[PDB]
């Protein structure tokens, strides 16, 4: 079902949360080799999450589930904010700009925390 596809998508999102929090610790500790690997892992996780979300939205559209479409449009918009901030964080790591990396890190944390009430609303709507 679309609801079980959303449970799979949620789990991938939680995997990225876990990897992110480990990466944050590695960044603080100066373990740049670990950070590089975690950023690669996060890129794959976000790419996969984005795809699962698009399939969920497309299915809700085909089902005529107007409320779920509305919530998923808002949620997919917020996802792209996080993706842009993530990608900027990656560039800051490449460039050795630790000040920008810290900045983007906190921003990605706040954008993600903000979107959690909507994430729970979607589960109930599908
Ligand atoms: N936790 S998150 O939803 O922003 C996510 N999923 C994949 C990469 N990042």
């Amino acid at each position: 079902s679309v609801k079980s596809e959303y449970a799979e998508a949620a789990a991938v999102g939680q995997e990225a949360v876990a990897v992110f929090n480990t990466m944050k610790a590695a960044f603080q500790n100066g373990d740049k080799e670990a950070v590089a690997q975690y950023l690669a892992r996060l890129a794959s996780l976000y790419t996969r999450h984005e795809e699962l979300l698009n399939r969920i939205l497309e299915k809700a559209r085909r089902e005529g589930n107007k409320e779920a479409v509305t919530l998923m449009n808002e949620f997919t918009a917020t996802f792209q904010t996080g993706k842009s901030i993530f990608n900027a964080m990656v560039a800051a790591f490449k460039n050795g700009d630790d000040d920008s990396f810290e900045s983007y890190l906190q921003a990605l944390e706040k954008v993600t925390a903000k979107g959690e009430t909507l994430a729970d609303q979607i589960a109930k709507a599908l």
